[PDB]
């Protein structure tokens, strides 16, 4: 594995510029989105939680295409407010339920260190 804990205070420094292969070594799901919600990175742990194939979802829009159940004030709303402000660091539980067995997760969205990039970290609860 890669030795990084969900919710660590400096997680954006540790994961910075991690390539796809190292991201697959994390204990929790990790998605990287651009400012519009398009998927830039998506690791194996997340695919194990949600059933999505990490290589097929890259390039899709998370909120419009892959995860409509997050198209809501409580998830996408928080994401888009953080993007617009250039600051994002929010943790909350949520239920993923689009075309899947409803799965309760803890979500941590945090602005990446690099440019037009935002992390969505996920673990089961
Ligand atoms: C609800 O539509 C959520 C769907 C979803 C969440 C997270 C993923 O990695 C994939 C699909």
């Amino acid at each position: 594995m890669e030795h990084v804990a969900f919710g660590s205070e400096d997680i954006e420094n540790t994961l910075a510029k991690m390539d796809d292969g190292q991201l697959d070594g994390l204990a929790f799901g990790a998605i990287q989105l651009d400012g519009d919600g398009n998927i830039l990175q998506y690791n194996a742990a997340e695919g194990d939680i949600t059933g999505r194939d990490p290589k097929q979802v890259i390039g899709k829009n998370f909120f419009k295409d892959v995860a409509p159940c997050t198209d809501s004030p409580e998830f996408y709303g928080k994401f888009k407010e953080g993007v617009a402000s250039g600051n994002l660091n929010t943790m909350f539980e949520y239920t993923f339920d689009y075309q899947m067995t409803p799965t309760k997760v803890k979500v941590h969205m945090k602005k990446a260190l690099s440019g037009d990039s935002y992390w969505v970290f996920v673990k089961r609860v």
